[PDB]
């Protein structure tokens, strides 16, 4: 048996009634969300542990660091070498998914948590889909994510490619992490903030925060064409993605 002991997000924290061991249940589209789940094993990915149906319950992993929300400070961001860590590790999380062909579609911090050890993981894949199967690309149309954090294309476009706009969000929570603010409310030419951005005046907050070397990595994700912005293997070669830091 587990006691839920208290409310986590509905979500709730589950405890084992004789080991002790610790768990997220979810209290409830559902359907793909456990398929999705199911399909997942990595590090850098909430853990399912499996469903039961009464109401539907799914077994997630409890990640008691909390929500990457959490570690940054308002205007402030955290630590650069802090930051670097979590970029590393939503990469391998997001490296993997793309990997399998699934897009998660709402990156941004409260869907990152943190485990015990600090470990980043991917939350929630309830707006998650298959963007590639049997080695063919579908490109996606449906509008979803969290508008801060959202790809132009998203906005522009009737049909996009899925890996460029998770791209981009991982993008603004580097952003985040880093300035410990948002750049827009949106990525959209009547947005003062964005237009300032695309004329690349860095002189402004928050890229007047961010050291010279993650913000040549950011010039090179917040990149208004997906097909012009930079992918994940030549993240992997950016400069201050490969910095020894700390
Ligand atoms: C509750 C979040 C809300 N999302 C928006 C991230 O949704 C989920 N949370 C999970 N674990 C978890 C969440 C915590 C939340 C707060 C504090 C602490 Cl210690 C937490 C520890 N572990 C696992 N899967 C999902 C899912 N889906």
């Amino acid at each position: 048996d587990w006691d839920l002991v208290q409310t986590l997000g509905e979500v709730q924290l589950a405890v084992n009634r004789v080991t002790e061991e610790a768990v997220a249940v979810k209290i409830v589209n559902i359907k793909k969300e456990i398929c999705i789940n199911k399909m997942l094993n990595h590090e850098n990915v909430v853990k399912f542990y499996g469903h039961r149906r009464e109401i539907q319950y799914l077994f997630l992993e409890y990640c008691s660091g909390g929500e990457l929300f959490d570690r940054i400070e308002p205007d402030i961001g955290m630590p650069e070498p802090d930051a670097q860590r979590f970029f590393h590790q939503l990469m391998a999380g997001v490296v993997y998914l793309h990997g399998i062909g699934i897009t998660h579609r709402d990156i941004k911090p409260e869907n990152l948590l943190l485990d015990e050890r600090d470990n980043l993981k991917i939350s929630d894949f309830g707006l998650a889909t298959v963007f590639r199967y049997n080695n063919r690309e579908r490109l996606l149309n449906k509008m979803c994510g969290t508008l801060p954090y959202v790809a132009p294309e998203l906005l522009k476009r009737r049909e996009f490619h899925a890996e460029p706009v998770d791209v981009w969000s991982c993008g603004i929570v580097l952003t985040a992490m880093l300035a410990g603010e948002l750049p827009w409310d949106q990525p959209s030419d009547s947005c003062q903030e964005y237009s300032d951005w695309k004329e690349k005046k860095t002189y402004l907050n928050p890229w007047k925060k961010i050291d010279s070397a993650p913000l040549a990595l950011l010039h090179k994700i917040l990149v208004e064409n997906p097909s012009a912005r930079i992918t994940i293997p030549d993240i992997k070669k950016d400069r201050w993605y490969n910095k020894p830091l700390k």
